[PDB]
This record gives C-alpha cells, sequence and structure tokens, in this order.
C-alpha cells in the first residue's frame, strides 16, 4: 500500500518504491524563467478518441484515483513513437483548500488535473510492462479550474456515485475523449518526467496544455467529495481527498513549450 | 547522512528519519484558503536579542547550514511559556534560482530564510528534550527577499569565508540579533508543523513574519557560493546550494495570522 497522507504517504514512498526518491521527479512548477519555446513542438493528433456510444467503458475506484479503462486503439500520432492509451484519471484537493493540480504554473495550483496515460505500443504491450522503460509513457495532463458547467466532463463525473468505495467498477458509455481536452491543445508544455503515483518511474513524456477547462463549483465539489479510498468493509473510512503528489525540485531542467508567448 | 539532492534528499529522508514521513510537517504554501484570522495574536517581545559585542558566538558549517549558536539569556516572550534561544540558521537556493526560502506565499517562493531555533526552557532542560514534545520548539522565520544591502545580516555573512566547509567553525561577535527581524513584527502568521530538517519531528510552533527583509544582491549571492556540504578533504566535493525543503500536505491544519487578509 501507498496513500497520499499519515506513515505511508508520498515522504515514504521511496521506502518500497526506490524511484520515488530518484531523479526525474514529476510533477513540477511550470514557470516563466524555466519556459523555453521550441517550435518544433508541433500539434498532437488525438486518434480515435471518438468513442462509441454504444460500447461501455470501465471506471474503477482504485482507492488512489477514479480511473477510466481506455482502449488501445485510442493513440497519439506526433511523438517519436506511437503512444496508445490505456486509461484516465484524476487529481483534486479537498472543498477547504480546492486546489489539488499537481503541475502548477507559476506557483499555482488550478483546482484538478485530469491525465490521460499512454504507452509505447511500438515497444511494449501494456503501460505495466512500458512503464520502467525508457521513454515508455505519455500523459495528457489537462488542468482544472472552476468556471461554466461542463457537460463532456459530466460524462464522467455523473457516474463517481457508482464508485464510491474502493474496488467499486461501474460502466460508462463511450463519447468522444477530446471533449475533455480544452481550446487550443497547439498551445502545451512538454518535459521528460516520472509517473507522480508510485512506482515514480522516470520514464513519462509529459504534455500538458497551456488552457485550464472549466468545470462547475458543484461539479467540482462532487469530485472533491464523492469518493472513499476505502474498501466498503474497512473500519477506519478515508475520504479520497488531496490525491496529488507534492511539487518536485526540477534543477537546472527546462520545460519545452510550444507557444512563445 | 541526508542532504537536499540525489539518493539521500528529502524524499528519501523518511527511510532514516521516521518523522520525516509523519503528519504536520513544515514548511508550508501560506494561502488565502488556509488563513484564519486570530485577534487573540498579539506581539512578541524578543528579550536578550542584543548580544553583547564583547561575547563571542559560534559559527559553524554542519554540512546543512551555517548555524549561529544563541546564548539562552536569550528569548522571546508573548508565547505560553518562555521559549529561549538556541541557534539560528538559514535556506536558500543558489545563483542560477535565487528562491530557496522554505515557506512560500502564494506559491511563491523568497530569496532566502532565516530560523531562529527556541525551545521551551520552562518546560524542558535542553532544546533535545523539548523536541520531542508538542509545542517544545518556537521557530521564528524571517523571509529574505533581495533588495538593499543588510549590514546586520553582514555581521554573520562577512564570517562565510572561515566556515566554507563542513565541520569549520568561527567566533562572531554578539550583535543585535532584532536587527535581523523585519518591520512590524506584530503581523505574523502562526501554526504548528515540524523541524524542516531531519529529524523532522512535528513539535515545533512556527512564527514567520508577514513582513520580509532584505540583503544584497552580493550578500546573496555570498550566501549561495561560499559555502560546502562536504568536509574539506572530502572525495566528492558538494555545494552548499537549495538547502529548503519542498513544501508540505497541510494535513487538515489552518494558519493563524495577527493580521486581516
Ligand atoms: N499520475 S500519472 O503520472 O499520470 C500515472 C498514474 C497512474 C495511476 O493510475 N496510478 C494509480 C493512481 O490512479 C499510472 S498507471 O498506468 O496506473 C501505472 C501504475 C503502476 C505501474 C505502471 C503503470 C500511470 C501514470 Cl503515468
Ligand atoms: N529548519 S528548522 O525547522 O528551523 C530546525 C533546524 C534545525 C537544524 O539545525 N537542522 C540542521 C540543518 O539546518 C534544528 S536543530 O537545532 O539542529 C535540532 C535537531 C534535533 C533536535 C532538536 C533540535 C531545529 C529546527 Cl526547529
Ligand atoms: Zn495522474
Ligand atoms: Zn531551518
Amino acid at each position: 500500500k501507498w496513500t497520499y497522507f499519515g506513515p505511508d504517504g508520498e515522504n515514504s514512498w521511496s521506502k518500497k518504491y526506490p524511484s520515488c526518491g530518484g531523479l526525474l521527479q514529476s510533477p513540477i512548477d511550470l514557470h516563466s524563467d524555466i519556459l523555453q519555446y521550441d517550435a518544433s513542438l508541433t500539434p498532437l493528433e488525438f486518434q480515435g478518441y471518438n468513442l462509441s456510444a454504444n460500447k461501455q467503458f470501465l471506471l474503477t475506484n482504485n482507492g488512489h484515483s477514479v480511473k477510466l479503462n481506455l482502449p488501445s486503439d485510442m493513440h497519439i500520432q506526433g511523438l517519436q513513437s506511437r503512444y496508445s492509451a490505456t486509461q484516465l484519471h484524476l487529481h483534486w484537493g479537498n472543498p477547504n483548500d480546492p486546489h489539488g493540480s499537481e503541475h502548477t504554473v507559476s506557483g499555482q495550483h488550478f483546482a484538478a488535473e485530469l491525465h490521460i496515460v499512454h504507452y509505447n505500443s511500438d515497444l511494449y504491450p501494456d503501460a505495466s510492462t512500458a512503464s520502467n522503460k525508457s521513454e515508455g509513457l505519455a500523459v495528457l495532463a489537462v488542468l482544472i479550474e472552476m468556471g461554466s458547467f461542463n457537460p463532456s466532463y459530466d460524462k464522467i463525473f455523473s457516474h463517481l456515485q457508482h464508485v464510491k468505495y474502493k474496488g467499486q467498477e461501474a460502466f460508462v458509455p463511450g463519447f468522444n475523449i477530446e471533449e475533455l481536452l480544452p481550446e487550443r491543445t497547439a498551445e502545451y508544455y512538454r518535459y521528460r518526467g516520472s509517473l507522480t503515483t508510485p512506482p515514480c518511474n522516470p520514464t513519462v513524456l509529459w504534455t500538458v496544455f497551456r488552457n485550464p477547462v472549466q468545470i462547475s463549483q458543484e461539479q467540482l465539489l462532487a469530485l472533491e467529495t464523492a469518493l472513499y479510498c476505502t474498501h466498503m468493509d474497512d473500519p477506519s473510512p478515508r475520504e479520497m481527498i488531496n490525491n496529488f503528489r507534492q511539487v518536485q525540485k526540477f534543477d537546472e531542467r527546462l520545460v519545452y513549450t510550444s507557444f512563445s508567448q
């Protein structure tokens, strides 16, 4: 086990998962001074993201996040390798401190953060195999702020109620996953980093979209308060909140940007 | 051993020092969501802070910071108990990133940070004993920004060149430690936390002053370049830079303020 609080929290991960105390750790502060424009960062293409509404996709409370299993026919086109989707999941704070994005922008958190996890399918059969290999994974990260209601996000959040406890699964009818991405996906930050959860392998190509999406206060409240990270029968039940990693030191490394201003 | 970089860096401290992986860790990011004004918080009085120029105080490179020993006749008044001084020391960044404060405000680092450590001498015979009990230590934190030349801070800094390596020591004649504190000490943040270094005991009552002080670019540079974490005879020397801990999860704490925000 590992958690985001108490003795088994993030400061303790490295005991059993050595990479968590290694180099190239994510997430990081994306700040003006370490940004470098890279004109060679072209727009990524999202292939096969339009999932059939006739098909069901598995949503799970895994005790660390809520995760939607995704088919490997979704892929990113534009990186050195083909990266095929495995799942998406989210990171959030709590109603007292609703700023639980992993990445920060010039020191500031967003409300929450979505991650679409893909694996190098040119070389590996799955994320688990890819996860300890150089450039084995690629994550799209979407920063989330409070604003207008988001129907597309609600295609997930309307199901939170059915995955209240660790181990529970629901079906989510397919929708266009691209609807979850912000405007101007052409604008992004790019850096080499790590899984933000154990085993924290430094094997992830990060793309964080420059622009956040908005969800409503009620939506955010629901994400923050719907789930427990414990099995239903657990004698000490725990709310699933603050399930984000503190930002990591990122020394004399650059973050590349697809935009110059 | 422990450091701020590499295999023995902060994500690894918990491997040797259980409390670093525990609750109530410092430092923290000061921001509006987790602040509560408390009208009950009155100004501190700084007693015996004007050290005699005819007495000498030991300055040591301990490998983690430069520390000045302080006499127990130096004490703060205004807490529930007498807190007597034990030592002061600093945390800083590096020439390429001169923002190494430990506490942050709205996610922003200040250039550096001074800690003045005291122990509850009313209850405990010494700092080590105090450090195992709740509220056993009280630390005053002064945030340091690049600014005007500061003659008071030079009373420390002018001695850096004699404590270049771990274990090296020098005598500093007493001066007024009050001169190292900011404007309007009446305004501060107050919260329960931990040593920011191993062994990270959660036994510190923290006061961070609202107002920063200033030292010059030349003084900041001297601090960031004069010192080594290693003994002079170490086969692999290491500059003493970036000796600050990342900010820490709140663990349901509030921070109380003596001013309204
Ligand atoms: N946060 S993240 O850096 O995007 C990220 C989070 C998770 C994740 O879900 N971890 C469990 C928490 O939901 C995963 S993973 O595919 O479940 C995975 C876990 C362990 C070993 C190999 C692979 C991959 C990434 Cl890249
Ligand atoms: N950073 S801090 O939270 O102000 C802080 C830093 C240090 C410290 O010097 N650590 C070594 C390097 O800075 C100390 S201590 O006097 O060495 C100490 C250690 C163990 C038991 C009792 C006392 C106490 C505090 Cl409160
Ligand atoms: Zn994630
Ligand atoms: Zn300190």
